[PDB]
């Protein structure tokens, strides 16, 4: 998927560059390559082994968070936990 | 291999196809890739006033988030990237849609 | 490759310009604007003849694009004590030093 | 091309390093000595291993704790440290 | 002269790249000749005609020597002088 | 087409004779072309104390400007940008030249 996009994400599979909200985000290999496997699945809730799976538990943790305060800090959130479960990235 | 024009023009907006570059009144403006396929599709319709049905329909590929919603949201980014001087080019039709024209 | 007049300089390469040795960022159609009144320094242009240049004659509208983009050159270029852009109303304009 | 420890990542092909998600310059001395450390990650390397290693046993190993410090300063900025010294025996990379 | 340099003046034919006292300096196409054709003539007196011939108005000699010089002239040690009624020199004090 | 090392190495200073880059305790310098010229020679004449004619005689071309003045200047201009930490590299030995070494 050349451009790939979920709400106001959006991401350059083959540049690797990434935007929110029509601005440009810079991310590491990982954060890149965890936001893909969010978008791709989006509405699906995905666990932490799952997460650790295909993109490589406290790395997950670590990583998501990073994530979130790149790409997710507006007014409308889009990367949710559910404990116990793991995370969605889901419109409110 | 270089006998080539790849700009689109409106007025005093330039954009660039295969760099997708833009400049508004000669300053570049950055856009992403979403907002320059929607100021695109503004420009090759230029005048035609376009429901939120259409711009959906023609920015995103139907596998996309289908919601009027986003469509708001992404016209609200690229004005004000775009189009924030005195004479505005692109314009709401309240209940029908936008419009890019001349004021 | 190297075109000039004045302290105006234009590469027709890599399509860089200076202005009093300093660099000057211009968009796609400032530069092809800039180059016609560089390669027609002193001669008088009128409005009809830039804009079927530079655009076409039909490139028509509300407000004139080819103003327009002399005002957006002239900010970006035509900064220094001396002017070199000059408007000769009711015929066009001419790039001349002073 | 890509090498990961916990939230390190070098790039085998262009040298690029990020900590934490973020960009890290480093000279090319500091870019081998780190992708030693990453390959051997858990492994504990002694001083005169990694001189010998990233230099050679005759440089004449106070460069190995200058570029761990200049490396750390850089790189080890988390609130979790991950470059580790054990003293008389090397250090370490590794969570705690 | 793929590095041409006068005292702690340095050029780069090549990038067209240019330093003073080690720090870089941008320069223009006619700023770099212009300084090129000062560094290779070191010590010698050029009237204004002169360098108009080789470089390229009157008055754009004058205008970019005084380019050049807020450029690369403005310490304690002034290397490109005016000889009023003859020219331009580059030398050292 | 690649298999080549051109840096070289002393104490915490890194050269890339191909770039030019050089890097002092693993931060990054830019020096002009004489000052890495200049760098290089002391690199590479480690430990020697090297006078001002040899160094004038070596870092430039002989057609130069030929004044043991530009040496101090250049060797003062490099001091700045590459010996600036507690432990000086950089050495003066007053009468007879300059050393790079350990103090
Ligand atoms: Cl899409
Ligand atoms: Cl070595
Ligand atoms: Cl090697
Ligand atoms: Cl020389
Ligand atoms: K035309
Ligand atoms: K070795
Ligand atoms: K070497």
């Amino acid at each position: 998927n050349v451009r790939l996009t979920f709400a106001d994400i959006e991401l350059d599979e083959e540049t690797h560059e990434v935007w929110k909200a029509g601005q440009p985000v810079s991310l590491s290999p990982t954060e890149f390559t965890l936001l893909r496997y969010f978008v791709i699945n989006a509405g699906t809730v995905l666990s932490k082994p799952k997460i650790l799976d295909h993109v490589w538990v406290n790395v997950v943790e670590s990583y998501v968070s990073y994530l979130r305060r790149k790409i997710d800090t507006g007014e409308k959130r889009l990367l949710h936990t559910l404990r116990g479960v793991g995370y969605v990235l889901r419109e409110p």
